[PDB]
């Protein structure tokens, strides 16, 4: 089998090697990623300027200043010479991909595109900030990926997947989950500056306190790894009909 | 009624600005937009930098440097008072949000915050590059906020509106539509830099030449307003059942 | 007579705008100029992506997130085909640039480059915020420009020139000055987050209260204009001497 | 003594920290720098927006997006409590900061504000691209710190240094050298895109090729260290008298 693996932190971080030792047992592992960290920027695919991608080693390349969206295109396009791989997989990001905030994860449109162009397609993303176990939490994807390849993903589907900083045996299992509401309270700071004007820091209070079971969130909150089917299709096909008075 | 009205392109834009002026007649618009253009850019809402929010004109502030969700979340918890509003709307749109590229749009994300929030909200959007008569589509926006203020939108969705760039007079009629694919075939140009070393350019090519009747870029590529419900919670329920092998 | 006019706040701008109406009437202006503004971020030579530039009319370009040393490269070496200009032009910028912060600036870092390049340049910002005159300012600065191209500017320097925000006819004169010290008092603020840890603001107080006749600060606040001669070459060549200890 | 050091590489660059390990031997190091690489961005003070302010370690800082400029004068004000160190020192810089391209470096521009402030100042860059020694690189920068604190930085200025990426022993020796042109041949290449529209790359060609002895550029390229003193006042004095038909 052959992996197109891509990420969103940069070809350098320790979770897009730490996946990619790991998946050497099961095939071919061609890494096609950012040169640096884009997540807190745009992620969309570039259209309108050109891409610079150099080969770092053998099956390893970067694109410089390129998005998840554009490595996996490229990946696609010119690296494997339109030739689908078996997988396209994006991560392991340094940070979660939870409830809400999957809409502007650039770990998760990686995937999104792999499926877009009609590959199947998994998102992995660690659940913790500090001293992130990437090559344990390695181990787990390497799992996962052994019995999608047997089993394989469903219709108009992609998968979201978020792993416990935990070592992989103290990993409690793994869960099938539902996207989450956000698990926090949002209250808004005021402040003054120098000139007198004012402003505001939007503070999130209370992580995980009323974590719903069945979610994504509950699931790594108690050490679970969490596996969200996800759909590619945005349409509510169900309620097209309660909306057709927009016609008249 | 009151509108929480938003969007991507800065509180400056033609776009905004027509939508916020035709809307007086339906109710009181409340303006909070970013300072500037963040189309390019992330949108995600801001948690670790505060956001200077600056009152403009009456009902009208603007975010420095805010997202369309830093916006929806500022102009609910502090310009309304945590008082929700009729409906949450983003746009004008200059340029349309259709198909896949509907995860990457700062004017869907914009309404997306709002519903998460619990309000009914909508995304509009301009299908045109040059010259784009914005006054002339915000009579067809007021149109359609004029009547889902009476019928309201079904469960777990926001609508996402693009207009084609037509006088009023000359759209065609208003059809409820699916996100499409992408409506482009997609080719990769290789390039050689001065330094002997490659670059590519993604091209999109043949532009809505096979474009699907039912779908958001048949619809405007025709005349029609598009209206797509889209779904809020991105998880595919009905194929859980099919991937429960992961837990084994 | 040809002129070559970059600036830093884009092609659109009113002040970009103003210079070259005003400058017809002295010769040809050739307009190369950002798309955007970039005031806020990097202005250095770009030789490590490529560039578009697109014709917006005759003699009247723009440089796609092309700094003003791209701008002004390009437009000696692609549109005037490396036949120098009789001057190279950056301005009217959206602000002024005096003292300390000639350095961080793009205006000023167009004339510079054009001195590089073996042509005399001048830099031209509004000394103003709000409500900018640029078609008044534009009046003296093409008095300038006339004069320069009779009398010309001496070895190893370009000009910067800053404007007071006032009617042609109020401006008091024109006066060669020095570049000031910072006309301003720092302090810094400090606040807690919502989480507890600190941050800072630091905030420019009693602006222009102890301000040096001779300085461009001086000039600009008492309604003249400033005009100083700066050196291209940053060597300190008097004080090699007392630095050759490090040779031992 | 005391050294305030900044970069603009980040807190957690290999040359910050060589040089950080190496100083202690002279005095107490006080690290504020960047969390991130600023290289290609801004480098401002930055008035308009509040900075958070992170501690690593005893007397090892960060400022969150914050330019060097930033990082100086909170440095200076808040750590230290507005005590003067007994110099201010920016760098190693990953790459080096020569000739032209001195104006646009966020390392040098560090340097530059504690001069701004009252303190000696250095700045410190390798000349190298891949695999550069900073370990190696420190310890002569740690000699002229050494030489500096004895014998002192004359009027108006402050120093630039740049290293060669060899091994301490291998260092010929140290220049004082003045700051070059720029050593390449600027050339121009077009390129057509997929839609027929022109763009263009600037490369740099025959680097080095013809350096004049004296300056940085020929001192690095042969082996030796360069210290340029570079001026803090930009005005030209000597030529104002020839600028003075401007008042008439
Ligand atoms: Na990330
Ligand atoms: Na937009
Ligand atoms: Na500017
Ligand atoms: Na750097």
């Amino acid at each position: 089998p052959t992996f197109l693996l891509v990420n969103d932190d940069g070809y350098f971080s320790p979770g897009i090697n730490a996946l990619r030792e790991a998946l050497k047992s099961l095939g071919r592992v061609v890494v096609v990623a950012p040169d640096r960290n884009l997540s807190g920027v745009g992620h969309s695919l570039t259209f309108t300027e050109p891409l610079k991608m150099r080969k770092i080693d053998t099956d390893f390349y970067t694109v410089i200043d390129g998005t998840p969206a554009d490595c996996v295109h490229l990946g696609y396009r010119v690296i494997l010479e339109e030739k689908k791989p078996d997988l396209v997989l994006s991560g392991i990001n340094e940070g979660p991909n939870l409830g809400e905030d999957i809409t502007y994860s650039g770990t998760v449109s990686g995937a999104m595109e792999g499926r877009i162009l009609g590959i199947p397609s998994i998102a992995f993303s660690a659940f913790g900030r500090e001293n992130i176990m990437f090559e344990e939490i390695a181990k787990v994807c390497v799992d996962i990926v052994k019995k999608v390849l047997n089993e394989g993903i469903p219709e108009d589907t992609y998968l979201n997947v978020n792993i416990p900083n935990l070592r992989y045996e103290e990993i409690k299992g793994i869960k099938v989950t539902r996207q989450g509401k956000r698990a926090y309270k949002e209250r808004v700071f005021k402040y003054i500056d120098p000139y007198g004007k004012p402003f505001y820091w939007i503070a999130a209070e209370e992580f995980g306190w009323h974590a719903e079971e069945g979610t994504d969130y509950w699931a790594v909150l108690n050490g679970y790894v969490s596996v969200t089917p996800l759909h590619l299709d945005l349409t509510n096909y169900k309620v097209m009909k309660s909306i057709k008075y927009l016609e008249d």
